[PDB]
């Protein structure tokens, strides 16, 4: 069963935080047995939102899912701190043509400023989010959707199996971080994925298997693998 936002008081106007209406719409859904959470048009202001088990979450063509530039509103520091991340879920699913902003500038401004006052302590990197990512996740199908100017990196994939992401677009916007992040994995399989910038979009720590590129290309169309 799919799910449209609007019916758990998630707005569109690009102003009003969403992140905690989305949370209990993703929650909702999984206690129901899962199902889809479709984002059909506007802007959806949102902090960090943690995917459930058989929970997918469409960002329709038209819709924009934003950064708040706000460091607090994201998970933090350990594990997997992104726009939509996922800890130890399965059959899980991010699609739809729309667009994840990370307003990269903003956040990390945000980041800076609070590290500054020494009101947290370390880098940027270790509180800036990526836009996507799981960790020890189980059948995870990421599709379609523009991935675009990333806090830190866009994806991070940490020993997942069964993982597959395909027609993606990764819109560099003012990051010149990497595009992806692969450790640990067992079975992933990319294809179709595009990555607007120009350096290996891919950081790798060579201990993942069953990795398979098709026509992963950077603007000049060499292969990313």
């Amino acid at each position: 069963k799919d799910y449209q936002v609007a019916m758990f008081g998630i707005k569109s106007d690009g102003v009003t935080l969403n992140t905690r209406s989305i949370q209990r719409a993703v929650d909702y859904i999984s206690e129901q047995g899962g199902g889809r959470l479709i984002f059909y048009v506007g802007r959806y202001l949102t902090g960090s939102i943690e995917l459930k088990s058989n929970v997918t979450i469409r960002i329709e063509e038209g819709a924009v899912l934003v950064a708040v530039p706000s460091v607090y509103d994201f998970k933090g520091v350990g594990g997997c701190n992104a726009i939509i991340y996922a800890d130890k879920q399965k059959n899980i699913g991010i699609g739809g043509k729309g667009i994840i902003d990370g307003r990269s500038i903003a956040v990390r401004a945000s980041v800076e400023e609070q590290l500054q006052k020494g009101h947290i302590e370390g880098n940027v990197s270790d509180y800036a989010p990526a836009l996507i990512c799981m960790e020890g996740c189980e059948d995870v199908k990421i599709e379609q959707v523009t991935l675009q100017d990333a806090a830190n990196v866009a994806e991070i994939y940490k020993d997942c199996h069964n993982v597959t992401v395909d027609k993606v677009v990764v819109n560099a916007g003012a990051s010149d971080r990497k595009a992806i992040s692969i450790s640990g994995c067992d079975g992933v399989k990319m294809t179709d994925c595009y990555f607007n910038m120009a350096g290996n979009p891919l950081e790798s720590a060579g201990t993942s298997r069953n990795l398979i590129f098709t026509n992963c290309i950077t603007p000049d169309g060499k292969a990313v693998s």
